[PDB]
């Protein structure tokens, strides 16, 4: 019986099942296996032009669609997953959020507290687990689960 949130699926380039997660986004080749007060996350955030506000500390005016985010959001995930760049790096670089000086950092915070799909990848996220690209109103998110 697996997890709540996770089903299998077979690749499609190769034909090997994985599993995947529907609230987090998340994929991976092992059978995953397996809710405190409170969670701790850091993200890295891309906007795009139906952002709420289109606008970070990179940009005055972020122009960029949203497929256009994804598809940045999709080449950090690869390069953090590969190790030829770290979470914290790229965060600190390019999130479209003024949590970039720290690293993405959001620090601690409970349920009722962020935007609904950010707070339910968060929570379903295991400690040390990455999700794979979140949606919210800001934009697209990565969301790496510390504590
Ligand atoms: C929406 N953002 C506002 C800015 N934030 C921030 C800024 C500096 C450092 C840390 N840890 C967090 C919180 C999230």
């Amino acid at each position: 019986k697996l997890p709540p949130g996770w089903e299998k699926a077979m690749s499609r380039s190769s034909g090997r099942v994985y599993y995947f997660n529907h609230i987090t986004n998340a994929s991976q080749w092992e059978r995953p296996s397996g809710e405190p007060a409170r969670v701790r996350c850091s993200h890295l955030l891309v906007k795009h032009s139906q952002s709420r506000r289109p606008s970070s500390w990179r940009q005055e005016k972020i122009t960029r669609t949203k497929e256009e985010a994804l598809e940045l959001i999709n080449g950090y995930i690869q390069k953090i997953k590969s190790g030829e760049e770290d979470f914290e790096s790229l965060a600190s670089q390019f999130s479209d959020c003024s949590s970039a000086k720290a690293r993405g950092d959001l620090g601690a915070f409970s349920r009722g507290q962020m935007q609904k799909p950010f707070e339910d990848a968060s929570f379903a996220l295991r400690t040390g687990e990455m999700s794979g690209p979140v949606f919210t109103d800001s934009g697209i998110h990565i969301i790496l689960r510390t504590e």
